[PDB]
């Protein structure tokens, strides 16, 4: 097992995993509701700077993330994008802001984070409010596939590396029942996944919000799990 598993990462530690040239995932863990879960984000080299996708789920993990990036990569994180309003995506935004990172999210994500009492990224990403909308953000494309895991969920594509960061709209294969669906749109989630398939059919690596990467098979896997949950 080369990809770090929830079992191998102690409290408040962060692993990096090089997926491709100038693309890493970051992996952290927290206790939640009596179980330990892993959580993924992304790091994309942006010349001699780094673009961060998502916090490492809380302030302590996010401080450890910045220290791991300095140790293993040693280039400054200048911008971060949060892919939805939940604490595994925005928890630690204030740590990033204090370290001089420009934090970004859609106005949808910023609105929902403020309602929830979660940390609010400073900068707004325009042009992502309609299903199927894509915008460039330096070395990535940001895509709003429609409501799925959350109404605001974004996916991130790294064209140089054919890496699709699905975030929490995409489940790892080992997840065969629904995760947190309190904020989900079950009715639209499969339609939103099909938009991802149609936009990024060339993707070679697919990174879920939680757990092990795979290929585009994770999209069909997630549709299967969401449909089974719908039919509960
Ligand atoms: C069950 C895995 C999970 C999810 C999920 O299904 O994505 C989230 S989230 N992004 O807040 O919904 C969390 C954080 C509490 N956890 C532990
Ligand atoms: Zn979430
Ligand atoms: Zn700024
Ligand atoms: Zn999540």
């Amino acid at each position: 097992g080369e990809y770090p598993t929830v079992s191998e990462i102690p409290v408040g530690e962060v692993r990096l995993y090089q997926i491709a040239d100038g693309v890493w995932s970051h992996i952290a863990t927290q206790s939640f509701d009596g179980a330990v879960y892993p959580s993924n984000g992304l790091i994309v080299r942006d010349g001699d700077e780094l673009l961060l996708i998502d916090t490492a789920w809380g302030a302590k993990n996010t401080a450890a993330l910045l220290a791991e990036i300095e140790k293993q990569i040693g280039l400054p994180v200048t911008r971060a994008v949060s892919t939805h309003f939940h604490d595994d995506r925005v928890g630690g935004v204030d740590v990033l802001r204090a370290a001089g990172v420009a934090t970004y999210a859609s106005p949808s994500t910023r609105r929902l984070a403020e309602v929830e009492g979660n940390e609010i990224p400073t900068h707004s990403l325009e042009g992502l409010s309609s299903s199927g909308d894509a915008v460039r953000f330096g070395p990535v494309e940001l895509f709003y596939p429609g409501a799925a895991h959350s109404t605001d969920n974004l996916v991130v594509y790294v064209p140089s590396a054919s890496v699709l960061y699905g975030g929490c709209a995409i489940y790892e294969l080992s997840r065969t029942s629904a995760g947190n669906v309190a904020d989900a749109d079950l009715a639209e989630w499969p339609t939103s996944i099909e938009r991802i398939q149609q936009h990024y059919p060339e993707a070679q690596f697919v990174i879920p919000g939680h757990g092990l990467p795979g290929g585009l098979d994770l999209l069909k896997h997630t549709t299967n799990v969401v449909k089974a949950h719908t039919n509960r």
